[PDB]
């Protein structure tokens, strides 16, 4: 009936059109050490984040799921400032990123102590049912992430703790897959530990261009996310649309959701992409799906009711019991 | 004639008895994501840090070098509070930890952009000559760290940038060696990039029990640090003293400094070591050198002049041009 947002409990039937995977803030672990030259400017960052929220609102978006990992600069209070200013529903996550772009030393040390897995479960439960730090904000999803070609022993601790927390709370699980790998493996591992398939979204599935890889993942009954639209230079958007069309014709519309995985404000030092990498990444923004991708899908005969199923129907079903 | 402390510029002649490597605060990368259950209690942390500083003062210590890495919870403003309350001189560092227990993803990403090495140099220069963030505090040393049996490509970026920054500023370099490896390799690599041996301290050298390994490092004209006194169970203190006595009998006192590498306040969740691992670690405190180690050295006939050279003479010479 209800889902926890950065502005408290909100009725699931009031979520409406949703983007399942976007970041208002994000930083690669280690950004904190570059504080001198890469200070977080809160006033300017809020202006940019509000601008992004208003851009999404213009295309009918009422809800955004922001799955920024705990070790990647997650800031629930900042998200609340964006939500209070715009009226946009923002759902945040509890969880850590994968090894390659995460900060494993902390929980690797606690693994040696023999408490890590219990500590992670304790963290999940606290942030889902009590609140994150002193913010008073509860996470609405659990964020999981795996490495390229494997779910590491470090990562598996989080996977097992997430499934355990999922059993107790009924919380949604949002995942990260690295370079189009471990899609079926994530689904299998979670269901083996008792997680609800109708509460799991396997993310970054667009990173793979083989439809059989998708069908294998979809067979577990889980949701999949084509959530990297705009990121190319990694498959192209043309390849993403091609894969998506093949699945929609097979009738997998009730298991697919779309997003950009944007980073609207980068934490740490500002940077500029070289050419032609910057030109290839020009469409990586929150309006891309609505300005470019959806029109391209409708040019390929995708009806409004199919698009509404992905953006409105699926998120509503995902967060409902 | 001056060195930057957390309270500003202090005459090198006034540094006196010094501990070359201690941490008031330290956290393994990833501790930030465990904020809900492992909150930073500043009032209690300050009390413990001040009590630690008063314990050092009891044994004549006037100066402490705190080389907490930028990615390991370095807090210059907190150190200033400790220094203002106790009158102790605290010198902090600029730099990142080694890959295994650091947060590489940030500068690894900037390496793909092609700016990382220049960004690191820029960071070093900013924090040595301008100030850290908005604290107004300048770092007095550059902290470098390498992995077990390898100075990785990531780590080398910092080593080269440190050598660049050292030539421009004359700043002291303090290093971390992992599990008694890379001592000679660190010295050799820094010197071939133009670093001043009289401004380099190769740390954690007591991690190796072979005196030939030390002599190979000492051959470069650098300082070495026996800075793990009290850490046992994971070489022993008996082996550390045996190695030290061999080097002092060879007449290397003008190149050796001693410390504990204590972590007085752990960032993140509190933890307890099992038995008999905790019993072996019971001497890991800031008074260990003065209550246990120095008396043991004096039992073996080590003169006060030699001890004063290590604790007073060497730090004075290190920070002097
Ligand atoms: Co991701
Ligand atoms: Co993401
Ligand atoms: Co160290
Ligand atoms: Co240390």
């Amino acid at each position: 009936e209800m889902v926890e947002t950065v502005c408290g409990p909100v009725p699931v039937e009031q979520l409406g059109k949703t983007l399942i995977h976007e970041h208002f803030l994000f930083g690669y672990p280690g950004f904190q050490g570059d504080v001198t030259r890469g200070t977080f400017r809160e006033d300017e960052s809020l202006r940019v984040a509000v601008e992004a929220a208003e851009k999404m609102k213009r295309h009918g978006i009422q809800t955004v799921v922001d799955p920024t990992p705990n070790d990647c600069g997650r800031n629930p209070a900042f998200l609340r400032r964006v939500a209070e200013e715009t009226g946009l529903n923002i759902i945040c996550a509890t969880g850590y990123y994968y090894e390659g772009e995460g900060a494993p030393p902390y929980f690797q040390f606690r693994r040696l102590l023999g408490t890590a897995e219990d500590d992670i479960y304790d963290m999940f439960m606290a942030e889902l049912t009590e609140g994150i730090a002193d913010t008073g904000i509860k996470a609405g999803v659990i964020k999981l992430a795996s490495s390229k070609g494997r779910i590491t022993e470090y990562e598996k601790m989080f996977f097992r703790a997430a499934a355990r927390a999922q059993k107790e709370t009924g919380a949604v699980i949002i995942t990260h897959t690295q370079e189009g790998t471990m899609g079926p493996e994530q689904a299998a591992y979670l269901l083996e530990h008792g997680a609800d398939p109708k509460k799991i979204v396997i993310g970054h599935m667009c990173g793979n261009t083989d439809p059989d890889y998708h069908r294998k993942t979809l067979a577990y009954g889980v949701y999949i996310a084509f959530d990297h639209f705009g990121i190319q230079g990694a498959p192209t958007d043309e390849e993403r649309v091609r894969t998506l069309l093949a699945l929609l014709r097979d009738g997998y519309e009730k298991q697919i959701m779309l997003s950009h995985d944007t980073v609207n404000v980068w934490l740490g030092r500002p940077f500029t992409l070289p050419e032609p990498f910057a030109e290839m990444m020009k469409n990586w923004h929150v309006e891309h799906l609505f300005v470019n991708i959806i029109p391209a899908l409708k040019n390929e005969g995708i009806r409004d009711e199919v698009l509404e199923q992905m953006f409105i129907g699926n998120p509503a079903a995902l967060f409902s019991a």
